């Protein structure tokens, strides 16, 4: 939980008692009783409905603010689920967040730009989406893809941009 805690925010891996996740936003609107929890949020043409095993915890009534990647089940957030669900740009402020937590626990500090670079370089590539050169479901730099798009359209006529899919 301390060390082992680090590597797994580090190795990206599935959290130990994962949490479940939110998808999308809305006002907070769960059920109450039954084995499969039939939660209701609402949104725009969605709603919701999730299923877990018993033990498990809320913390959130029907009435507020859902959101995506919010307290579920309240534990370990996977980071991978929270990738599609809140973005690149969340995780990235998650991550840091905990592994730096564990360190600040046990007394010694370190600046967060160390953790910072490390948790960049695990959010480097990209899988593809939608080929227009290469072949989609590719792994691939972001870095890559940015001249894909900038020289097609500044330069070239090549109006296919590649769609690409982040990738933690």
């Amino acid at each position: 939980q301390g060390l082992p805690r680090v590597i797994e925010l580090f190795e990206a891996r599935r959290p130990k008692a994962k949490a479940v996740i939110s998808e999308i936003d809305g006002v907070v609107r769960i059920e109450e009783t039954e084995e499969k929890l039939s939660v209701f949020v609402e949104s725009e043409g969605f709603s919701k409905e999730y299923k877990l095993p018993k033990e498990a915890r809320l913390l959130v009534k029907d009435g507020d603010y859902v959101e995506a990647g919010q307290p579920l089940t309240r534990g370990a957030i996977d980071p991978h689920q929270l990738l599609e669900a809140k973005g690149p740009e969340a995780v990235e402020r998650y991550l840091v967040e905990e592994i730096q937590k564990v360190y600040r626990a046990q007394g010694v500090k370190l600046h967060d730009k160390h953790i910072e670079i490390v948790v960049r370089q695990m959010m480097k590539y990209v899988e593809v989406t939608d080929p227009g050169d290469s072949r989609l479901l590719e792994g691939q730099v972001l870095e890559k893809w940015d001249v894909e798009a900038l020289n097609e359209r500044l330069i070239a006529e090549g109006k296919t941009p590649v769609a690409w899919k982040p990738l933690l």
